[PDB]
């Protein structure tokens, strides 16, 4: 797992994945790519007009994804907000009912895998 420290320093995209109750980043490789078995966090870092960063957060749930990743996903969401001074703005996307903000993001592919890490409770 990483802090939130290497978190909205650059405009781009952030993606970690809830993996027994823990965020762990993704690799870049696999970036538009989301099983549908776990649940995920997304920071859209955006460079502004006047230069300035705006904040957009998202956690992403699997549609065959546990309490646990989605309930943890959804903490650390705000955790990180809170984090970023509030700053950002908060979205749930439920697997097939994403915003289209999200999925504005995922032009090329927007790809589901089957599968997924399990839940803690082993
Ligand atoms: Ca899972
Ligand atoms: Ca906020």
């Amino acid at each position: 797992h990483p802090e939130f420290l290497k978190a909205g320093k650059e405009p781009g995209l952030q993606i970690w994945r809830v993996e027994k109750f823990d965020l762990v980043p993704v690799p870049t490789n696999l970036y538009g790519d989301f099983f549908t078995g776990d649940a995920y966090v997304i920071l859209k870092t955006v460079q502004l007009r006047n230069g300035n960063l705006q904040y957009d957060l998202h956690y992403w749930l699997g549609n065959e994804c546990s309490q646990d990743e989605s309930g943890a996903a959804a903490i650390f969401t705000v955790q990180l907000d809170d984090y970023l001074n509030g700053r950002a703005v908060q979205h749930r996307e439920v697997q097939g009912f994403e915003s289209a903000t999200f999925l504005g993001y995922f032009k090329s592919g927007l790809k589901y895998k089957k599968g997924g890490v399990a839940s803690g409770f082993k």
